[PDB]
């Protein structure tokens, strides 16, 4: 069960911020040595806040810790792993370092509960850490290990590797880490396999170098013609480079035949002798090469060292890029060597590696930082890699499934690349733009709102009927709604030609239910289950089911039989919307105190009266005189009025046999402006809910009174999001569908709930994508140095 | 069916403002003749008249046009005659003890006499729908006006008549005209039957009497002051003898049946002997053992009241008849010797004497009045033939007025006006039933005479005093609030138990409450030793219900019936029956059985009052969203929450931290909370069978904060009232939304009167009883309801009283003169 590389990250002098930037800094770039403060730019720069570290503790912190800390985050961004997801995993940390003025705090700061080791590199070298990393894994001592090293004599400062003027090494600062994982686990988690650690060996002189080298091969199973390249320890010292050359010559440079001579390189020629980082660096250099199918070159100076016996077989330097030939078995391979001054030697063999965003047309691409400064910087860093090789699903799935979700968040909804450059450019300056919502994460539960009539439209949620979770419940309604009413909800919703009309109350209302409880199930799917439900008129029967109070068989019987018994009030009644408080409301209908009821108080600015048609006409006439906005509603029945008393006897007889039962979830009854247990919500409740007033902003006030501050509305159109904001200023209201934008509004609202801190299961929203290259977090750098 | 005089009023010079004041004036022998007034803008210099004298009304110019709804521009256009009759026709109704307001749209006639120096205007201003006649240019007499009045009433052409006459010499042209004709006295005195009789002197005056068929005046319990036994008119002494003999002829008497004669007595040289001669020929003859007839002309005292003289003289004889004393003349010199005094028995009435009855026992008299027209008239005036409140120990004496000014004036008046002599039930009953209740009102509660003077003197300066409500009347009906828990005290309403209306409902309650609960509400209320204890929930509530229905039937009897009801928790059961929804028997069954059921929550919960809005208390109890319910919203600053006790103590601790006055109610059960769901299936089983019915009165439900037709208030309602919130200040503000502004509360101690005012700052809340001042409080509040425009049936409050002398409304004078 091979060990798979699945991430890489690195930092080296001369401005090498990532594995990608090291390759373009090698092929044709890089001699990063010069004077004092090869040195890391901003090695004292650390983002203490980002990790939760005090300024007092961060200069009490070895810059080696700090720099590993950031670039281990980088590693995780690069493997597409949410660091937060790893808190409390069995995740090894294997690093190497030595005093100059450690895995324990990295594994702490990051909440990792795997083994943390810090191999002393004054003794060993970075390849020992990888050797141990790979041992944990195949032993089961963990399920994902970080492996690398960090570091905070030739007189020109340069390592002249395998060159006649090699006269001592130049010592460089640097970080270099990779992320590892048993292969069958890597693809089971759908990970980018960048390559395999085929074989590894360590021991403790030219004979020893040969033995560890044939030792490696023994564990990989390979021979030395099966490798094409060697990343050598090449430190540039007078007798050092002869020894290793001899021992590659004895080893790689024989038994090749049809396979041509091995190519020799030491990255230290380019970056310097990264002490505790140069080993894994050496690995990173190799890995970049295996995927490009190219031999990384070396920076050669002067001629070959004459102290070396190049004639003795096939091993010559790699000065310029070249194609990487596979081994006879078609696996491109390399070998990496590193030798501590202690006497520790190691050689390792790197072998090449073997919902329904449907329904809408935009895609939510998500960003998140810990400070608005960095969100704006993340926002610029993302014009960068938009357009060809990268679709938008692929890109967006990377940013939602791979990134940790931080405080200040941002969701750009796009359906083409060019539109999305503009949105990110906008957030680059805190400027608004279409599809571009910025926000700030706020934990806590979510309250699901179930409005009543007034939302509906012909063809609502027709797009969702192809979404397997939405259709599945629309099917379950169907079975009973045909049972009580001899029609299905899918008829009406597919708009079948012979389907009953949404103009009928006893049709539209059950159609609304099924849409409403299925949007609930749909949001469940996308990872969002409610912590409390607020119903509105008929809405409450949907609430009653989401909250467990009634079976869906019973909840159908109710909105059906009650809306069918409701037909008798059609053509005799009406309703009227008023923008005035409920106080001024009952002032204004006082002249027609009979005939006209107050049917619902929705918010300090919204009231619905219901009653007799002529009386409503004289009422609105008054309203316009007294200059208050009013609006006759498109109904011909006065719901929540003396009119309903007519059907009380029958309602109670049709609903007889229902089973109300204790609410699985807090339900705030709008009959009562108050949480009611649920076991009493039987026949008489559905009478008394229809006859009496909907105390909406009483329950929204009761819930808000209890800390709830996130509401999500299961409605084909947003009708009470305005109301909730008017009750609770500081609340946040989300709807689902929307006549005009049908399903596009929905994924947008999904994005927007996330942005405010709702926990969305993006892992099921998005299909499986190819990998894509996203920049790293822009750390805010405050310099700590003593 | 005889014609009864039921009221009198007059207004004569020399400060005679009422009847009794004239009778004081002549017995002291006043002579109301003065010099002639210059404030009327007369060319007195040129003036021409030889008599520089006369008898003029003090401030004839004055008038309270406000009080009658007449504009200051109309008032100056109003003949003073018409004003002075209006003010005095008001007084007449006051004296008669008749609410003028109640006579609008009545067939009440006006028969008046006057001449240029009017009955239909007085009729119009007062809303009188009877005959109106003005006996034209009173060249006959105010007695022709009376003669026609008595004729209508005989003819069934009306059922109350006003008769009399008014005189105000705006100009001196009747001093010029009779100065030519030579028939004026130079000193302005009418020296009647006197040797010095040298002509007459003219007089200003208003005089009126209120006439009613005796059968009716008695079936209206009026003060019969005297009777018009007969009258006659026609066209010389031989004339005067006919009109006299015919007056007796429809009176059914002879002249000895009469003891007194009020004569025309103008004091003219020619006139006196003619009438003396005719009276010698009539009442002088055929007396025997009856003694001579006694002769007066009131013009001796007040002058020739012209259009007003005819009934002036009738008032004088009515004064004497009821005092049983012959009024005196003012005599001057010795008898006219042009008068054959020798010819039989007529002597002058020189001073008071006992008034003798006729053979048949009836004092009588005769009044003459002869016009210059030649229209003569002679009338015969016969003397006339033949619960609650207990439970308190004060009595409400009311006052009312058109302006604040008047009400202070009315208070001064009334303080002297009637004390020590006469019971305050007699006085409070005459100020309550006998007057037009006006806008600016004031009730004064008192149980002794010297307190009533103190209160009375207090409102005379608009300062405060114990027992003394003032206010301002506000039209419209009344909502009956019915509170519940908290009210009760021990012995509550023991006083009213003997009040026969109140006692009858408690006996009604008793019947069924004993039938379903094994105890009488009376038991507990009589404080019997056997009685179950008011500490129990299943007793305190039925018993409170009974006190609540009864308080309401009592207010019914006192006149006051609810326009709309508002119960509170259990209070809604009382309102249910008061409003028609439930029979009294089902209402008891509901309050009995619910409170029995509520017993298994006793000792498991508690409730707690917070001085804070509902939205605050919702937030405050947030940490205990369970175990604690909001049980009541009573006002923008009063909530009651109920639930688990421990939960509440922690909440009480929370409120102490945030400076939010709270308080743990004397209750050990947590109603209108999750706690009740325990007994729901039992309530619904117990109450099954009761019978809701469309409310006969509008019921605002506290469950719903809104009016509910009431036919769906069967068992389920009585669970959901108990389990769910009490939305009081919702229901109140719904009724306030519907124009109500007066709430009176059928409770044993005022509890929600304070809420009600919080909800509506301008509303008015009345309570019934009060621990401390039990039945005393109810009368004080029944007055207080009246002060604010509530319509009380005072006639049934007060028992049957003797008449009383109440001062006249103090009209507030503007002068109007051209």
């Amino acid at each position: 069960d091979p060990i798979a590389i699945v991430g890489m990250a690195c930092r080296f002098p001369g401005g090498v911020h990532n594995p990608g930037e090291l390759w373009e800094f090698i092929v044709g770039g890089g001699d990063a040595v010069t004077e004092m403060p090869a040195f890391l730019d901003g090695a004292a720069d650390f983002d203490a806040a980002f990790f939760g570290i005090s300024p007092r503790e961060a200069l009490a912190m070895d810059p080696q810790q700090r720099q590993v800390l950031e670039t281990t985050w980088e590693l995780f961004e690069n493997a597409g792993i949410d660091p937060h997801s790893l808190r409390g995993s069995d995740t090894g940390v294997f690093l190497g370092a030595a005093y100059q003025g450690v895995s324990g705090r990295v594994a702490y700061v990051l909440g990792l509960e795997g083994p943390a080791v810090t191999v002393d590199t004054a003794c060993s070298s970075s390849l020992v850490a990888l050797h141990s990393a790979c041992g944990s894994l195949r032993d089961g001592d963990c399920g994902l290990a970080v492996a690398g090293g960090v570091s905070v004599l030739a007189v020109d400062g340069r390592c002249k590797a395998f060159s006649a003027e090699a006269d001592g090494f130049g010592f460089a600062e640097g970080v270099a880490v990779v992320l590892l994982q048993r292969l069958s686990d890597a693809r089971r988690a759908g990970r980018q396999v960048l390559g395999v650690v085929a074989g590894s060996a360590i021991n403790q002189s030219g004979v020893a170098q040969q033995r560890v080298i044939r030792k490696a091969w023994a564990r990989a199973g390979i021979t030395g013609a099966d490798v094409a390249v060697v990343e050598a320890h090449g430190t540039g010292t007078r007798l050092g480079d002869p020894v290793e050359a001899s021992a590659l010559l004895a080893t790689y440079g024989k038994s090749r035949g049809s396979s041509g001579p091995v190519l020799l390189g030491s990255v230290k020629s380019n970056i310097g002798h990264a002490q505790a980082a140069a080993g894994v660096a050496g690995v990173i250099k190799v890995v970049l090469g295996l995927n490009r199918g190219l031999v990384p070159p070396m920076l050669c100076r002067g001629e070959r060292s004459p102290l070396i016996e190049w004639s003795s077989g096939g091993v010559e330097l790699a000065e310029a890029v070249s194609p990487w030939p596979p081994a006879a078995d078609g696996v491109r391979r390399a070998g990496v060597s590193a030798f501590g001054v202690s006497g520790t030697n190691a050689h390792v063999i790197i072998a090449e590696p073997p919902g329904v965003l449907a329904a809408a047309n935009s895609v939510p691409v998500l960003l998140s930082a810990r400070t608005e400064t960095a969100l704006a910087a993340q926002a610029r860093l993302l014009e960068s890699a938009v357009d060809d090789s990268v679709p938008l699903t692929a890109l967006a799935s990377a940013l939602a499934t791979g990134r940790a979700h931080l405080p200040r968040r941002a969701a750009l909804l796009a359906g083409d690349h060019e539109q999305l450059r503009g949105q990110l450019r906008a957030v680059a300056e805190g400027v608004a733009a279409p599809g571009a919502t910025t926000g700030t994460a706020s934990a806590g539960g979510v309250v699901f709102v179930f409005p009543g009539q007034g939302a509906q439209w012909e063809g609502m949620a027709r797009g969702l009927l192809s979404v397997p979770v939405f259709a599945e419940s629309i099917a379950e309604c169907d079975a009973v709604l045909s049972e009580v009413a001899g029609f299905s909800a899918s008829e009406v919703l597919e708009q079948r030609p012979d389907a009953p009309s949404l103009e009928r109350v006893d049709v539209v209302q059950p159609v609304l239910f099924s849409v409403m409880v299925s949007l609930a199930r749909l949001w469940g799917a996308c990872g969002v289950s409610p912590s409390a439900v607020i119903g509105h008129s008929q809405g409450e029967i949907a609430a009653a089911v989401v909250a467990g109070v009634l079976s869906l068989e019973d909840g159908v019987r109710v909105v059906a039989l009650r809306a069918k018994a409701l037909r008798a009030l059609a053509g005799k009644g009406g309703m009227v919307s008023l923008a005035a408080p409920g106080e001024r409301a009952r002032a204004l209908i006082a002249p027609w105190e009979d005939r006209i009821s107050v049917a619902a108080v929705n918010s300090p600015s919204s009231v619905v009266v219901s009653g007799d048609p002529e009386a409503l006409a004289e009422l609105v006439a008054r309203c316009e005189d007294e200059g208050v906005r009013a609006k006759t509603l498109p109904v011909d029945y006065a719901s929540h009025s003396r009119h309903v008393e007519e059907i009380r006897e029958t309602i109670l007889a049709d609903l007889d046999g229902i089973s109300a039962r204790r609410a699985a979830i807090p339900l705030y009854s709008t009959l009562h402006g108050e949480r009611r247990d649920g076991a009493d919500m039987g026949p008489r409740y559905w009478y008394d809910n229809l006859r009496s007033q909907v105390r909406f902003d009483e329950a929204v006030s009761a819930a808000v009174a209890d800390g709830h501050a996130t509401f999500v509305e299961m409605s084909p159109h947003p009708v009470l999001t305005a109301a909730v904001q008017e009750i609770a200023a500081d609340a946040v209201a989300i709807g689902s569908l929307h006549r005009d934008t049908a399903e596009e509004h929905l994924i947008a609202e999904l994005a927007r709930a996330h942005v405010h801190g709702v926990a969305v299961d993006w892992r099921n929203v998005f299909p499986a994508a190819p990998p894509v290259a996203l920049p790293n977090y822009p750390f805010e750098p405050q310099r700590y140095w003593l």
